[PDB]
């Protein structure tokens, strides 16, 4: 008995409706195939320690304003709770990854299991630290940090990156909190930068590297940076520039020599950010409807995405991971 | 297509032992032996490279604690943050040099083609200097936590290196470098000392083919006395027959992980699980450095018929040399 799973990684902006998304298409309420999905590990993030991170990050934004932070610190205090938002990914990315299985495929078909997984690793190593960068609320230095820990995507992988309009994308996030501010210049960025990260995908696919393209760009300064905080600034190609992608970002004098040139260790850095990203089949969907209707989009580009072949202890084995895991992040 | 056998070894342990100085020795040709590319420390990226040198940085941050003007709670923050740039160029070289290595990894015993000496390997800056902050008080189990999930898991033949030293010694070397009123800080070289032991242990235990799970319901709930004891010199060594108590993973049953029932948490275990992993491919050896460099040297040296080569292409093997030159240059000074 072999099994042909696909995974999906669902991932974009917060507030878009992603999360009920997931839960709905994994509730037994949308028919097709047996689905599980894996939530966001809230518990971790906020009681399963001393500290929430959640409620710190933005506790230091407030701090660094409130004249009581140095705001050279709050660049320090943030990078750390960005760096603890990964944790959980990597824990669950670690003991998923044995389960997939190999013969990645486009089968066409659809698979015995569907795993949707709230939110790729991507998210918090690259994505989130490269806009709080952009907001220059962290240095160049600390997003290279954590780009650096990204795991490899094994093979198979789809990441379904979530796109919504703008207007309703306000109106859905006054519905969750107000109060506090709900801070529309990370917001503006990380449409940018999922926008970007689509677009290098994209470029991947289309069989380019870093390199290509690379000379030509211009450096990448105060000037490119405050244009990633505007929003609409970016969007979704099927056929990008270098420049519509991340690496983009990464052609600053901070990375490059006395004669413009970047540093062979930087360029092994964007070598591996490219090798990291390169078994994730991109995908957009728009979450305009209802969170059924949601599911059906995401669940219709099934026939596109890749699928897995694994052995019956391992399917079983990911099941049980999702019971725990949807138990444990609890709250 | 013509192959190429490759030895790589990590130099790893305590800092001022001696390591750095020895590799270059195995590097220098008057060492005989196969012919040695060495990665030094990453020195210019901590230091140099940006806005920020980070060994400056992290001291210069727990100054700002004794000395009043900056949190106990901020510098375990700072602290946290900057031991996690020390990790950055490590992962960055591992990243590089891992897809050259090749594979067939298999004990050999006779002389490679070529060798590697890195100083260091990523366990020391993800596992061992966290381990050791954190049993001092200066960081939290969460932080630990979220610097032992960046280990990047080993491929097949890598062989670490855990140098040691007799305390005498140790200190004796480390006033001849540091100089003029210069305090040395015993209390995390002490510890950092039985965090290595824990480690050489810990891939014992695990070679031995025993998971962190046998005798972990058994052993007496880590806390207390546990953190006092991990930093009291010569707690721990070199085990022969290592048991749990022995190895890194004692120090992760704590309450912070366990339920109401004292059962850790499943996710716990998996973060657990994920560091038996990476630390499988490890063949960990022991090395003292009492003796001159070119002694050194040759200790080293003669644990090679005991080490596992893996076999690689000449293509692969000269992008190698080329990565060795690169990272000598932009990280010295
Ligand atoms: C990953 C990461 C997060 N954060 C920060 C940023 C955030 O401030 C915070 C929480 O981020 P979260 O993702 O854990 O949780 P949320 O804030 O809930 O954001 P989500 O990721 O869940 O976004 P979603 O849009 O997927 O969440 P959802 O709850 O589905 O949507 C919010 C609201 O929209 C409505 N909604 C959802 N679908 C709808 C639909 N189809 N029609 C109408 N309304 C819909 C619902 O009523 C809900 O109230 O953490 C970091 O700082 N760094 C990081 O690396
Ligand atoms: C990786 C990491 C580092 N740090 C911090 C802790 C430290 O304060 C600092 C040093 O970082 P480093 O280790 O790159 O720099 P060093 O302090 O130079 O430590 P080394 O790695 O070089 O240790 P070594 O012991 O290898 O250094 P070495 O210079 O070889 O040894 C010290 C002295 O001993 C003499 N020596 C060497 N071999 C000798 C021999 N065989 N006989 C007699 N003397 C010998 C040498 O002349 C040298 O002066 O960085 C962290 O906080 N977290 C981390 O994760």
């Amino acid at each position: 008995h072999m099994v042909t799973i696909v995974r999906i990684y669902l991932d974009g902006v917060y507030g878009i409706g992603k999360s009920t998304t997931g839960r709905v298409m994994a509730s037994a309420a949308s028919g097709g195939s047996p689905t599980l999905y894996f939530p966001e590990p809230m518990a971790y993030w906020r009681t399963l320690f001393e500290t929430d991170v959640i409620s710190g990050i933005y506790d230091t934004q407030n701090r660094k304003q409130q004249g009581n932070l140095a705001v050279d610190d709050a660049a320090l205090i943030t990078a750390h709770y960005q760096s603890r938002f990964t944790t959980p990914y990597l824990i669950l990315h670690d003991h998923t990854c044995t389960l997939f299985g190999g013969n990645s495929l486009q089968r066409g078909t659809q698979p015995d299991l569907t795993l949707v997984f709230d939110r790729h690793p991507v998210a918090s190593t690259v994505c989130f630290p490269a806009a709080r960068y952009l907001l220059g609320d962290m240095s160049m230095c600390a997003l290279m940090a954590m780009v650096a820990t990204l795991p490899r995507e094994p093979q198979g992988g789809n990441i379904v990156v979530t796109t919504l309009n703008v207007e309703e994308h306000i109106r859905r996030l006054r519905t969750r909190a107000r109060g506090e501010q709900i801070d529309i210049t990370l917001i503006a960025t990380l449409r940018n930068v999922y926008f970007m990260l689509v677009n290098t995908c994209h470029f991947l696919r289309s069989g380019r590297v870093w390199r290509d393209g690379w000379g030509e760009l211009p450096t990448s300064c105060g000037a490119y940076k405050h244009r990633a905080t505007q929003m609409d600034a970016f969007q979704e190609r099927v056929s990008p520039e270098l420049g519509d992608t991340l690496f983009a970002l990464f052609k600053t004098q901070e990375l490059l020599d006395d004669r413009g040139v970047i540093l062979e260790v930087h360029a092994w850095a964007l070598d591996a950010l490219m090798l990291k990203l390169r078994n994730l089949n991109v995908f957009s969907a728009d979450l305009s409807g209802t969170p059924r209707q949601c599911a059906a989009v995401v669940e219709s580009l099934l026939p596109l995405m890749s699928s897995t072949l694994s052995d019956f202890d391992s399917a079983s084995a990911l099941e049980r991971a999702a019971r725990t895991f949807n138990a444990e992040m609890g709250v």
